[PDB]
C-alpha cells in the first residue's frame, strides 16, 4: 500500500502550492511510520535533488515545523538532537535531559550514543558531564551508558529482598544518605527486577520509594531519582504525567508535548493514552485538542492515534 515515490510527489506539490498546503503535508507524514518517512525522504531528494528536511523547514513555521522536522529524524537522531538542545549553553533545562536519559532502554541508548557521536563529533557522556555535577552527574552518566543488567531466566528473590533492604539502609533508616548505593542499585539492576524491589521496599520503609526520595535528597538529583523511579514503576503513566504537566494551566510547554508525542507515537502511545484517561478523566486527545490549534493541533492529534 505504501508508495514512497507517490508520497514524495504529493509532498512536493503541497510545498509548491501557493501559500503552502500544510494539511496535505501533515495528513501524509503523521500517518506514516518513522521508517516510511525515511523512505519518503530518500524518494524526495531522488526526485527533486533537494533534501526534504530543508524543503520543509523553509515551507513550514512555528510549532508545526518543529513537529514535522522532529518526525523526519530517526528515533536515535531525534533523541540525540533533543539531548543536544537540552544541554545547549548552560543547559539549564535539566528536566528534558532527565526525561530522555531516565526513560530510554539499553538498546535505545546504545544507538543514541553512537548517533550522537556521529552527529556532534563528541561523546554524549562528555556533554552530560558539562551540564551536570555532584551525584546528579554520577547518576546521569551511569544511566546514559545503557548497561542495565539483562533479565535472568529465573527471578532472584534473595537479591530483590537484598536490594530492598539496602535501599532502606542507605536512606530513610540512617542520618544522611548513601547516594552511591542508591545509584548502583537503580542503574545496574534490570527494570523488572527493580519494579519488584520497589514493591518489597514497602516492607521495610514507612515511605514508598518516591516519598523516600523527596525526604532524602533535593534539587536535580532529587528530580532525576523521581523521574527514574516513576519510569521504572510504570513508563506509560510516567509519560502520561509528563504530558499532563506539559498542558495543564495557562499556556503549553511545547518542547515536552512535541518530544513525547513524536518519540512515543510508535512505541507505547496506546498505553500512555489508557493511563492518561484513567488518571485525568479526559482523554489525551481531548487535552491536545484544547491546548493547541490549527495544523499543529491536527499533527499532534494524528500522533495521538485517536480518542478515548
Ligand atoms: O490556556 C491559556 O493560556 C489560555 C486559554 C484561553 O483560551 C485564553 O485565556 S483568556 O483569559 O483570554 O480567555 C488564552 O488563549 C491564549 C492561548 O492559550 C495561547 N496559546 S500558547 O501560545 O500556546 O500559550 C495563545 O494562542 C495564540 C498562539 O499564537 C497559538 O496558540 S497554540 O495553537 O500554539 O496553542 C494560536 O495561534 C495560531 C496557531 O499558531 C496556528 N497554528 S497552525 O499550525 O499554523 O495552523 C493556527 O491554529 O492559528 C492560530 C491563531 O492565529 S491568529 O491569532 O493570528 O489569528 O492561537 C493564538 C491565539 O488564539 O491568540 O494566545 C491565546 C490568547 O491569549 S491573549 O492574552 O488574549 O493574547 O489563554
Ligand atoms: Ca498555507
Ligand atoms: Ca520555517
Ligand atoms: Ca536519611
Ligand atoms: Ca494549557
Ligand atoms: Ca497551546
Amino acid at each position: 500500500n505504501f508508495d514512497a515515490e507517490r508520497d514524495a510527489l504529493n509532498i512536493e506539490t503541497a510545498i509548491k502550492t501557493k501559500g503552502v498546503d500544510e494539511v496535505t503535508i501533515v495528513n501524509i507524514l503523521t500517518n506514516r511510520s518513522n521508517a516510511q518517512r525515511q523512505d519518503i525522504a530518500f524518494a524526495y531528494q531522488r526526485r527533486t535533488k533537494k533534501e526534504l528536511a530543508s524543503a520543509l523547514k523553509s515551507a513550514l513555521s512555528g510549532h508545526l515545523e518543529t513537529v514535522i522536522l522532529g518526525l523526519l529524524k530517526t528515533p536515535a537522531q531525534y533523541d540525540a538532537s533533543e539531548l543536544k538542545a537540552s544541554m545547549k549553553g548552560l543547559g539549564t533545562d535539566e528536566d528534558s535531559l532527565i526525561e530522555i536519559i531516565c526513560s530510554r532502554t539499553n538498546q535505545e541508548l546504545q544507538e543514541i550514543n553512537r548517533v550522537y557521536k556521529e552527529m556532534y563529533k563528541t561523546d554524549l557522556e562528555k556533554d552530560i558531564i558539562s551540564d551536570t555535577s555532584g551525584d546528579f552527574r554520577k547518576l546521569m552518566v551511569a544511566l546514559a551508558k545503557g548497561r542495565r543488567a539483562e533479565d535472568g531466566s529465573v527471578i532472584d528473590y534473595e537479591l530483590i529482598d537484598q536490594d530492598a533492604r539496602d535501599l532502606y539502609d542507605a536512606g530513610v533508616k540512617r542520618k544522611g544518605t548513601d547516594v552511591p548505593k542508591w545509584i548502583s542499585i537503580m542503574t545496574e539492576r534490570s527494570v523488572p527486577h527493580l519494579q519488584k524491589v520497589f514493591d518489597r521496599y514497602k516492607s521495610y520503609s514507612p515511605y514508598d520509594m518516591l516519598e523516600s526520595i523527596r525526604k532524602e535528597v533535593k534539587g536535580d538529583l532529587e528530580n532525576a531519582f523521581l523521574n527514574l523511579v516513576q519510569c521504572i514503576q510504570n513508563k506509560p503513566l510516567y509519560f502520561a504525567d509528563r504530558l499532563y504537566d506539559s498542558m495543564k494551566g495557562k499556556g503549553t510547554r511545547d518542547k515536552v508535548l512535541i518530544r513525547i508525542m513524536v518519540s512515543r507515537s510508535e512505541v507505547d502511545m496506546l498505553k500512555i493514552r489508557s493511563e492518561f484517561k484513567r488518571k485525568y478523566g479526559k482523554s489525551l486527545y481531548y487535552y491536545i485538542q484544547q491546548d493547541t490549534k490549527g495544523d499543529y493541533q491536527k499533527a499532534l492529534l494524528y500522533l495521538c492515534g485517536g480518542d478515548d
